[PDB]
DNA sequence: ATTTCGC
RNA sequence: UGAGCGAAAUU
């Protein structure tokens, strides 16, 4: 990277590239071979410039533990070659699976936006957004080399990609990859299958894959369902954790227990996905033409060569499995797995347990497909046979050994057959789920989730006891090491906590900070902002309060994509959380008992609203669809008129003397609304209290939950407001 | 620019 | 060593 920061080398390489490009633009060869020669010449010139600058300045197949340098290379290579060799060929049988189920097609506009030619403005947003300080690819070039040689590379890379779209082939250098072996987290190193194969490609191939990945990500929301939250932008991990906790609670509270929960785990899902099946399901999804023409070309003859201890092992074909490290690979994998997800959802034999008017079948991630069943005796068998069919078609293999399960039955003898038939390893206490121990009983969540947290704190604080750093250094270590772990647990499980937990956590943190000494400066002063002179000592109580109150944003937005908020158990009238934020205070309705996660949010919302001394029941941000105006009889058709004409707030429709008449568009829309509704709305807005409640400047707190339509920094803003208030 | 987590 | 996607926090 130091060589690239030389101005003379910079100018020399610029001149060399210009010369090289304006020397042999003939017609005998193509742009791909020219680009390969370009890369080779640049490598040679870089080697020469570096020289000038320096002048100026495991167990084998039999199980035996072998240490022979040649034998280990021969066995790991054989294992990986056998892993990447089996390629399916029953293309006729593949389409039979697809034709039996429904898939979401794309309209003409979407494919048209998918097949638009690559322009010069679609590469500037990719090269600049390329992460730096990474490892070089097989060629040896770095991302910053493209980043800082941007002024001339773009309008010839444009022609190179033009050639790729027009003809349909890629340079032979775009297929090379490097595989490095890495030890997994918490596994024995003696087994050959315990390593993590990571792959690195060329930077230009990464740029092309990023362009395609963004082009398909613009519609990935329409493509796959909202159950899957892995790699989908705008979705968070706890979306499924909270849902699973709600299902656990519902099963626990049910008097008739005949349910089961299975945490299915795939066995090397990335490396076991058949390329022909992914191509055919991409074709079936309505994607055809230029996009398919290039995607098929990028997976024609992918090769990879392993590197161990700096050895250039010979390459072998990748006949199967999407090459990991590809920005486009997660999208294709999600598309392929969406077929299985929709097959499970559409199947009537698989019966999910109904949560009131909402029915939940299964939850998804990258691989952690957890599925909730009813009457396991036949539902588990149907799921297993469907997964077997999908396995034969596509190669998706499940590691039944690692897959755990929860059995919820009342009869002792009925459980015996269930354990005997299904090969699942039924767990009794805990199942790991994205770092959250899903307790079999809800009442043990605090015991098995936060006490081990505190134990790990008391261990890791013992680990960093002999670091000769400043107290600001220890504060920073706290901030970037211990805070995210607690915030993740709060986000996943924001339940009521006794004050002893916070007291002892604060005690441990303060012992960490002062290094077995007493406080030197006031805690309150250091807890203030940097402008006040403090170093902003974290306040875990405020973070907990912010995390608990964060659910009000999703309450107000009323997004249909999320289903976790509707899974709460309610033996009472239907959904209430929609008409709670900035709505009429409804009486004679007491939540709790059944609730585990939302009632505490409402209590904490009311407490902070009262501390703000502002009215939370009639605000300028009140929705038209609020209960404030449908308590009096109205017609549904009236609301959607001003919803699509003016907006959703109660301020824009009109209050006081501006009832549905404040702008020429509203003046022309006034007669559209029905008169019987108009006489009601008028009278409603004639009241002095309504006018003074609506016509005011909203505070920052209201703007946090109302005007913002993005979650990028909700906890930060809410915690800042809480810190200002408290 | 950096950190952590999930995969 | 050490790559990719997504999420969160500090500046
Ligand atoms: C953890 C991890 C996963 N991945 C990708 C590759 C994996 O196929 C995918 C999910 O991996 P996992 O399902 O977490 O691991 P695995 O299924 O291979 O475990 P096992 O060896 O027992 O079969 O995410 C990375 O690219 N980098 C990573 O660091
Ligand atoms: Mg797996």
């Amino acid at each position: 990277n130091l060589l690239l920061n030389d101005y003379w080398v910079h100018n020399e390489m610029k001149a060399e590239i210009k010369m090289f490009f304006e020397t042999n633009e003939n017609k005998d060869t193509t742009y791909q071979n020219l680009w390969d020669a370009f890369k080779a010449v640049c490598r040679g010139k870089f080697i020469a410039l570096n020289a000038y600058k320096r002048k100026q300045e495991i167990k084998n197949d039999k199980g035996d533990i072998t240490t022979d340098p040649t034998e280990i290379q021969t066995t790991i290579r054989e294992y990986y070659k056998h892993l990447y060799a089996n390629k399916l060929e029953n293309l006729e049988e593949m389409d039979t699976f697809l034709d039996t189920y429904t898939l979401p097609r794309l309209n003409q506009e979407e494919v048209e936006s998918l097949n638009r030619p690559i322009t010069g403005s679609e590469i500037v947003a990719i090269i600049n957004s390329l992460p730096t300080k990474k490892s070089p690819g097989p060629d040896g070039f770095t991302a910053e080399f493209y980043q800082r040689y941007k002024e001339e590379l773009v309008p010839f890379l444009l022609k190179l990609f033009q050639s790729i779209e027009k003809e349909g082939i890629l340079p032979n250098s775009f297929y090379e990859a490097s595989i490095i072996l890495i030890p997994k987290p918490g596994r024995d190193t003696t087994k050959k299958e315990n390593f993590r194969p990571i792959s690195l490609m060329n930077i230009d191939a990464k740029i092309l894959n990023k362009i395609l990945a963004n082009r398909i990500q613009q519609h990935i929301k329409k493509l796959i369902h909202h159950d899957q939250v892995g790699f989908i932008p705008g979705m968070q991990g706890w979306f499924n954790i909270r849902k699973s906790i709600n299902v656990i609670q519902h099963i626990n509270r049910a008097k008739d227990k005949n349910h089961v929960i299975i945490s299915i785990d795939a066995e090397k899902a990335f490396d076991k996905i058949q390329q022909p099946f992914m191509l055919k399901t991409l074709n079936k999804l309505g994607i055809d033409g230029m996009y398919l023409k290039i995607i098929r070309a990028i997976y024609d003859k992918p090769t990879a060569n392993i590197i161990l201890n700096g050895q250039k092992l010979e390459a072998f074909p990748l006949k199967t499995g999407t090459r990991q490290g590809c920005p486009l690979s997660p999208l294709l994998f999600n598309i392929v797995l969406e077929v299985l997800a929709r097959a499970i959802r559409q199947e009537k034999e698989i019966k999910g347990i109904q949560l009131g008017k909402e029915e939940v079948k299964l939850s998804l991630f990258a691989d952690d497909m957890i599925v909730y069943l009813e009457n396991p005796i036949v539902s588990a068998q149907n799921l297993l046979k469907l997964i077997s069919n999908f396995s034969k078609v596509s190669g998706y293999k499940i590691n039944v050994q690692k897959s755990q399960a929860f059995l919820y039955n009342n009869n002792r003898q009925t459980e015996s057959q269930i354990m005997g038939e299904l090969p699942f390893t039924i767990a009794s206490k805990r199942i790991k789920y994205l770092g959250i121990q899903l307790t079999r009983d809800v009442k043990d969540l605090f015991k098995e989730n936060y006490k081990p947290l505190l134990k790990e704190i008391k261990e890791d604080t013992n680990k960093w006891k002999n670091i000769p750093c400043s107290w600001v250094g220890r504060i920073n270590i706290v901030k970037m090491a211990i805070l995210p772990k607690v915030i993740y647990r709060f986000n996943a499980i924001p339940i009521k906590l006794p004050m002893t937990f916070f007291t002892e956590l604060e005690k441990t943190t303060l012992k960490f900070i002062w290094n077995q000494k007493r406080a030197r400066i006031a805690k309150s002063i250091l807890s203030q902002k940097n402008k006040a002179g403090g170093i902003t000592l974290p306040d875990f109580k405020l973070y907990y309060k912010a995390t608990v109150t964060k659910t009000a944003w999703y309450w107000y937005q009323n997004r249909d994509i999320d289903q976790w908020n509707r899974t709460e158990p309610s033996e009472i009238m239907p959904h209430i959380y929609n008409y709670l934020i900035f709505d009429k205070p409804e009486k004679n309705k007491q939540w709790g008992k059944d609730s585990l996660l939302n009632k505490w949010c409402w209590e904490n919302w009311l407490a902070i609203c009262r501390k703000l001394k502002l009215d939370p029941f009639l605000t300028p941000y009140t929705k038209i669809n609020s209960r404030w105006i449908k308590d009096l009889n109205v017609k549904p058709k009236t609301i959607k008129t001003l919803e699509e004409n003016l907006g959703i707030t109660i301020q824009d429709i009109g209050v006081g003397k501006d009832f549905m008449s404040k702008t020429p568009k509203a003046m022309a829309t006034k007669d559209k609304i029905d008169k019987w509704d108009l006489i009601k709305l008028k009278s409603f807005c004639t009241a002095k209290e309504t006018t003074i409640r609506v016509n005011r400047q909203p505070t920052t707190w209201e703007k946090i939950f109302a005007t913002y339509s993005s979650d990028k920094g909700l906890i930060s803003r809410i915690y800042n407001e809480l810190k200002q208030i408290y």
